[PDB]
C-alpha cells in the first residue's frame, strides 16, 4: 500500500548539532530556521519519543493549510533516526491520505553529516496530485535542511 521515496543530502555541520536540532530542540529551532514559514511549534504531549504529538503553526497565505499536527513514529538515538507522521493538516489537505518523513543522520567527519530522507506516502486519487509528489515535497525538506545548516553554522 504505502509508497516510499528516498533521497540524501550532505550538510557541513556535525552530527550532534543536527540531531539535537531535529529532536530535542525542534520546537525552538524550526521557527528560527524557517522564520518566513513557521510561526511557532509546540509539543502537545510527550517526551520526544514515539507517540509524542507536535503542532507546527504556519504563516497563512503561503500554503493551502496553516498548520500540521505530527506524531513521532521512530526515535533511535544510536542511529540518529527520527520519524514524523502527519496527523492533521499539512499534506492531508493537499491530496495525500498518508505522509511520513524519516530523517537518519550519519557522521561523515567531525563537521560533515549525511542525512537520509525517507518519505512514505499514499493518496486516494488514482493519479497523484502534482504538488504532493515526493519529488516535490522532498524539495521542501531539502530547503529546510539547507536552512538548518545555515542556522547551525551561525
Ligand atoms: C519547508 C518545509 C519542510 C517541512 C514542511 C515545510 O513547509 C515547513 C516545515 C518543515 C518541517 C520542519 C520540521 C520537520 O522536519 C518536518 C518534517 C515538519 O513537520 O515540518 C519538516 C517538513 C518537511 O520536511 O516536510
Amino acid at each position: 500500500m504505502i509508497k516510499e521515496f528516498n533521497t540524501q543530502t550532505t550538510l557541513n555541520v556535525g552530527l550532534e548539532a543536527l540531531w539535537a536540532a531535529q529532536s530535542k530542540d525542534i520546537t525552538l529551532v524550526v521557527p528560527k530556521v524557517l522564520p518566513n514559514i513557521v510561526k511557532d511549534v509546540q509539543v502537545i504531549e510527550g517526551d520526544g519519543g514515539v507517540g509524542t504529538k507536535l503542532i507546527f503553526n504556519f504563516l497563512p497565505g503561503i500554503a493551502p493549510v496553516n498548520y500540521q499536527r505530527e506524531v513521532i513514529t521512530e526515535y533511535d538515538e544510536l542511529s540518529h533516526t527520527i520519524g514524523l507522521q502527519v496527523v492533521e493538516g499539512g499534506y492531508l489537505n493537499q491530496g495525500l491520505s498518508y505522509y511520513k518523513t524519516t530523517f537518519q543522520f550519519s557522521a561523515i567527519s567531525e563537521n560533515k553529516t549525511l542525512v537520509n530522507v525517507k518519505i512514505s506516502y499514499d493518496h486516494e486519487s488514482e493519479l497523484i496530485e502534482e504538488k504532493v509528489k515526493p519529488t516535490k515535497t522532498s524539495e521542501s525538506t531539502l530547503f529546510y535542511l539547507g536552512q538548518l545548516e545555515k542556522f547551525l553554522l551561525n
